[PDB]
């Protein structure tokens, strides 16, 4: 729940043509870039939308909260539904798969109805974002022509989708369920295992990188996350390729290169890829098959955008074109697009990739570049960090230790990235260094930078200002 | 006590000079200037501290904390004393105020144990800092010759050094003190309204002003924290000139333009103002009489600096000189002389006026301008503000509504200042908005700024976000 009228973006509309829009897919980017349309552009032009699920607007960030039983139920899991869209001017085909597009006759057909409905365009937006990867594992298939991601063997799952949740959940129900094992350690794998843990089952987190959460955040915290999840009764089995999900008639047992382990059910999170194969080739591909696009989130073909997962963006960090597939990302892509694709010239900004993981009071946060990925991408990065209070040790009560990481550029000077973790919420600080980073501030400039002092809060000298002058070279 | 080695600043010595630098005052500016100097060029130069108190390094900040019991008393309120920055390799001089400055022989003279000593400098750092406030008040005069600012009347108090807090505090317990009046309603005087509140005393809150935390924050969340006031006794008696505080050998009674009031003591919070007569005339004031410095923090007179309260300092928000007493601002433009007054080159980069304040539970943060006072300024300026939960309308508990506003200059587009309140600490989140207004950061980049997305943390249209889309002007 959270609407609002006209963005700062609105712009009169003055001798620029009417647009039928036609957007494919309706989840986060796609409800977003629809709302932002229609709110601030109404009736100049004439929004068509297909999606070929049975639900839509749906907030997956919210399924590892319901099957852990952290919320009651499903029902906030959903930020819009179909009659909302119509409410505000859009036409709306729903379990409507867009099957071609024809960017020369500018149509596009979908199988509304077991028919073909053929629906011509003036701008056209692809959110369709992207879909669970599979990896070489025996046992594991799916079942041909469900769009549902169904494993052929029972109890083998994967988590994309709203009725993958419910599905899982249903199963959970299931007294036989005792042991799950989380293939994938990335922040999914990591929110999931807790989950199932949360549920009172026997949990084995299993994944062929050396830890978890690699790629978002450096050793120590990724470390201390591995300890958080396992004084919790998680099994960590990092370090193996999950070679086969063996079972009669169901799920019994997963192989790996280094064990077996007897599970009920398996939950594939491994990853997941672009859908972009509507393009036909027509629009130029990032490396994994994301539609690439510019600041303004058009593709190489005119008059056609792409957003959300579905879609490249521009990264700050590493400063170059990257695919980053958050929902934050989603709305924000889409917004851009909207304006846009309604007439009005918005350059988008680029992101950080800017992240927040919270694991059974273990709150930690993220953004830009780690050391080890700066590194591995040839930056000459460095690391400054600092643990110490939040507030002074003079406080009774409330106080608790902060960890941070401020990632630079030994020659540039620029901050690359940084992390926080802490037992408290201090999520509202990694903000800055997403403004930080998004501005191409240097940790010589952050560390003489304007951060208030108030014992109730912080203390005079706090750890960012420590951090910072605390950094060598 | 916050100590660590070399700042990321210091430059290698080679060809530069070493000096022999002389600092008068040493609480937060001095003793941070000090610091920075001998932990960065120790040797190289000589440093000499001359400061008229019997106590040095002391935490203002935490008066209010001792005086109302939130803490141990001043056990944790000094960051440093003479034996720390003697062993760090400093001469100190207690309770020896510098008299005169010759700045053609280039000596000050101080009264140590009574006599004049004098001390010659090639280098002249003033940190002197601030005196409070006292306007025209009958009955209100500071006993001539104390350098600790004693009233002559009696039961008539300031509150700025850690004397005049225990001197409260002494005449506190005298069970004859029940009512206490509070004069000035800046974030000084809230605070030690609810102290003396905290301490079952009755407390009448008196501002010229028709209102607290005048340009701190804007009318709405002004009224919030008076009603946060009445909500535990406290009186407020705005919009009044205190004209004179009377009684028989003591406080008895305390009155203003439009009433009078029967008090047993009086506290004047009215402010502060720039301790820089030692400027005798020779040095550039600025308009309130704080030493003008530059960005190097040194004066009109070469090879002179001045820091903290006693200097002025660049705004970032009204992007101009100004003066702010702050001991973040102290710090900060403390390490800045103390580097440049050794040789090294360092360009301090202005400040927001970042803030915070924290009473009876509700928590507070503004940055740079309010919108009154960007006004009264004479910037074009508007507001877009939000009010929204903290998180997603599902998670069960730790939820709580937040408050935020974004002034903006309605023809640059670039931030000015920012408010935040609520009642769970979002002071992390104003750090953002203080960096925002340093580098000059528009409404429109800031609606698209890449904030991350949490379930536990935040909603994916956060307030933020939020409010900086729904910018109207
Ligand atoms: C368990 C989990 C937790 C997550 N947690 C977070 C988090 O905490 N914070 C965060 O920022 N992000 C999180 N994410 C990521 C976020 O959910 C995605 O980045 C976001 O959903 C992408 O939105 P999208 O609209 O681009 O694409 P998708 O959500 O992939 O939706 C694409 C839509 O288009 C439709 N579609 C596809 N092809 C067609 C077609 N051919 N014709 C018609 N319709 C089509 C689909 O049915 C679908 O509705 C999480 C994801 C998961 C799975
Ligand atoms: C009740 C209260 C609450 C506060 N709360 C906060 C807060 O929450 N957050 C925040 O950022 N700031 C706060 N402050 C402000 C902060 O305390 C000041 O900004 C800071 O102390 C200024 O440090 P300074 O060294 O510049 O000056 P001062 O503290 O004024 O010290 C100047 C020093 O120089 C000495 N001196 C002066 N003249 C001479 C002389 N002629 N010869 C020798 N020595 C001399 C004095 O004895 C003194 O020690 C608060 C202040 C008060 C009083």
């Amino acid at each position: 729940g959270q609407q609002m009228g006209r963005t700062l973006y609105d712009d009169d509309d003055k001798d620029r043509w009417g647009s039928k829009i036609v957007v494919v897919g309706a989840n986060h980017a796609g409800t977003a870039c629809i709302k932002t349309m229609l709110t601030n552009y109404g009736d100049a032009n004439e929004i068509v939308v297909f999606d070929q699920n049975s639900n839509i607007s749906f907030l997956g960030s919210g399924m590892a909260l319901w099957i852990g039983e952290q919320i009651a139920g499903p029902e906030g899991l959903f930020y819009s539904d179909k009659e909302e869209l119509e409410s505000l001017g859009a036409k709306v085909y729903m379990e409507s798969p867009v099957q071609s597009i024809d960017y020369d006759a500018k149509t596009v057909t979908a199988l509304v109805d077991g028919k073909n409905h053929v629906e011509t365009y003036d701008k056209l937006i692809f959110a369709t974002g992207s879909q669970p990867i599979l990896p070489p594992i025996k046992g594991a298939e799916i079942k041909e022509g469900s769009l549902e991601f169904e494993a052929t063997l029972e109890n083998l799952q994967f988590v994309k989708l709203y009725q993958n949740s419910a599905d899982v959940i249903a199963k959970l129900e299931n007294k036989d369920i005792k042991r799950v094992a989380v293939v994938g350690a990335g922040y999914i794998g990591v929110e999931l295992a807790e989950a199932f843990q949360r549920k009172g089952k026997e949990v084995v987190l299993i994944d062929v990188v050396d830890t978890c959460l690699a790629g978002y955040y450096d050793r120590d915290l990724t470390d201390l996350m591995a300890k958080n999840m396992e004084e919790h009764g998680i099994q960590l089995a990092f370090g193996e390729t999950v070679k086969e999900v063996a079972g009669n008639g169901k799920v019994e047992k997963i192989i790996t290169d280094k064990n077996e382990y007897d599970v009920d059910m398996v939950i594939l999170a491994v990853g997941f890829r672009p859908n972009t194969t509507l393009g036909n080739g027509k629009i130029d591909l990032f490396r994994n098959g994301a539609f690439l696009v510019n600041k303004r989130q058009e593709t190489s073909i005119p008059g056609v955008y792409a957003i959300g997962d579905c879609a490249t963006i521009y990264d700050n960090a590493t400063r170059d074109t990257n695919y980053i597939a958050l929902a934050s990302n989603a709305v924000r892509t889409g917004i851009v697009a909207a304006h846009n694709a309604c007439g009005t010239d918005l350059e988008g900004i680029g992101v950080q990739g800017s992240n927040g993981i919270s694991i059974y009071g273990l709150h930690m946060v993220s953004t830009g570049l780690t050391l080890e990925k700066a590194k591995r991408l040839g930056f000459d990065a460095a690391v400054t960090e600092y643990t110490d209070n939040q507030k002074p040790e003079f406080i009774e009560h409330g106080n608790f230790p902060v960890t941070i990481k401020i990632v630079y550029d030994k020659d540039s000077r620029r901050i690359l990235g940084a992390q926080m973790a802490a037992r408290e919420d201090v999520s509202m600080g990694i903000h800055m260094f997403s403004l930080a980073i998004q501005e191409g501030v240097t940790i010589e400039k952050l560390a003489l930078t304007d951060i208030f002092f108030l014992p109730h809060f912080n203390k005079p000298y706090n750890y960012i200002t420590m951090a910072a002058l605390g950094a060598k070279d």
